[PDB]
């Protein structure tokens, strides 16, 4: 930055607690979802993870504050830690910052999400056991499995309810944020109060990698597709376990859409 | 950037010659315009002043060519250099290399453009002399000194008519640098269609800077920090006699009238 930009930032430039943060799910988009919402001029966010109110809570609301960036009059602040809806002290202690906080849930097929968590472990370590010898603690479905459980959205969102109205929280369809990105785009920038700047033009199908890309990106002139970890090969998994999945999952899946008041397609 | 990324831009992006081309004019608000232009996701332009069609043209195309940052399809490449307006090759050159290049103009008051041209080179030359006295050939007699520089730059009607000798008036878009600064949202609207690029720059992409004077984007092209033009654009000009500024105001004038004639727009530097 130049002269005059550096010091207009340290003179009506400060730091604000986050006014939207996306809270879930892991492996739903959460990634993405960030990443194209920064192309916004009215947006700025975290870089990396926060963790701060399931993992570092103990380290004050003021770390939190100064791990934001500054922002001009108008700018949201934002940040995304995909854990947040699974840990059971968050919607009370984000509450207890705000309870105006707008929260924003990027859910996902449970069965891919749960194929996708357990491809991103097998990432990590290698050695694990097959997708189909987790999933059963048996023909009985290993539910302790946390691969499992993040799946069964209407258990999470039970608990957010408790601290906050449904309005204040905003479901992005994970699947669509692929198949149409300025779509989602659209109904997050309204539902954040955002001028819909964000659309169409902002991305770009890159055949190779099988996903959009943002045909400008927020740090950059030049185009940008996510990294490797983000779009990983899954593996083959037994249509019979899909099928068993796919049923255990059906009845929480049709209480979530009762619950949002939206039919993700996930059962058809 | 990332392997999947940089392999995208070599696989299905190319450089392009520019498709569009800010030619002008000097101290009309020519960096503005392009930074604002980048904004967009739909814009790739070269960051200096190419000077390829008034100064290096004997390098050829191609070196032309690769000054050019590799696009994707869709995205338009652009450039500029405010003498272009000015040089007279230029308008031959631009159309041999095509046709139907579009070509943008952003215009100024030519008194306030005059003496921001002369602010300018002040600033690299401390001891020239008096706006004034250049101002003038003989003095007394109100002797206008028209080969000087400053003053020619601003006789955009006679330029423009070199232009269009090789270009139809509908390939050109001559932006209001006084509106540019009061309402860039709204001249960049105007821009974008003629580009024929959707209008996305909109009013949230600015943010008045008060100890600047001017606005400023709320995030630059490829960062996420706001991001006014620096210190030699928007310079603090001298104040110029009186007399000499109405002389100078009633020199511009006729052609000014046959400026917003040809462009089909009144600029309002005569009220
Ligand atoms: O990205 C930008 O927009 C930008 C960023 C820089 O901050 C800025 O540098 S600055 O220090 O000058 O502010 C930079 O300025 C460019 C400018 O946009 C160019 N204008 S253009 O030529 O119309 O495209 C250009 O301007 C200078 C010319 O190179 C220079 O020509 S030459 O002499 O080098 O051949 C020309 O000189 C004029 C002079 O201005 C006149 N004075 S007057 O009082 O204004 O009349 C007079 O002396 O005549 C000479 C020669 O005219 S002739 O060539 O027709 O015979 O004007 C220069 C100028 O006005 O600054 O380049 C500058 C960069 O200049 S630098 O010193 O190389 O940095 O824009
Ligand atoms: N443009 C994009 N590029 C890459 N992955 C994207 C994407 N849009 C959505 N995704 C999805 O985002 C998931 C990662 O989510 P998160 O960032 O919350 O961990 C990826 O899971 P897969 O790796 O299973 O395909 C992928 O399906
Ligand atoms: N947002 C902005 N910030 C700074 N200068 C801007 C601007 N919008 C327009 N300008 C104008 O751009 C002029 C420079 O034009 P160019 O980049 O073509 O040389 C400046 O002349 P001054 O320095 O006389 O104010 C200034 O008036
Ligand atoms: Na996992
Ligand atoms: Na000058």
């Amino acid at each position: 930055p130049n002269s005059g930009t550096l010091a207009l930032l340290l003179d009506e430039g400060s730091k604000q607690l986050p006014q939207a943060i996306i809270i879930g799910v892991k492996k739903g988009g959460t990634r993405a979802l960030l990443e194209f919402l920064r192309v916004h001029p009215d947006v700025r966010a975290v870089g990396a993870e926060p963790h701060f109110f399931d993992r570092s809570y103990d380290k004050g609301l003021a770390w939190y504050r100064d791990l934001m960036p500054r922002t001009l009059d108008g700018q949201i602040t934002m940040e995304k830690t995909p854990s947040y809806f699974v840990t059971r002290e968050a919607p009370a202690r984000i509450s207890a910052m705000s309870k105006d906080t707008k929260l924003i849930v990027v859910v996902r097929d449970p069965v891919t999400r749960a194929i996708s968590d357990y491809t991103q472990t097998l990432s990590k370590r290698p050695d694990i056991p097959t997708f189909e010898s987790l999933t059963f603690k048996n023909g009985l479905i290993d539910t302790s499995w946390s691969a499992i459980q993040i799946g069964i959205y209407a258990k999470h969102l039970e608990h957010w309810l408790r601290h906050f109205p449904i309005r204040q929280m905003l479901f992005v369809s994970g699947e669509r944020l692929i198949s149409d990105p300025a779509g989602e785009l659209g109904r997050v920038q309204d539902f954040l109060g955002l001028k819909r700047i964000i659309t169409d033009k902002h991305f770009y199908f890159n055949k190779t990698k099988g996903f959009p890309c943002l045909k400008k990106a927020e740090g950059s002139s030049r185009p940008h597709c996510l990294g490797k970890t983000k779009g990983r090969t899954h593996p083959e998994i037994d249509r019979e376990v899909v099928r068993r999945l796919r049923e255990f999952y059906r009845p929480f899946n049709l209480k979530f859409y009762q619950m949002t008041g939206h039919d993700f397609g996930w059962d058809g």
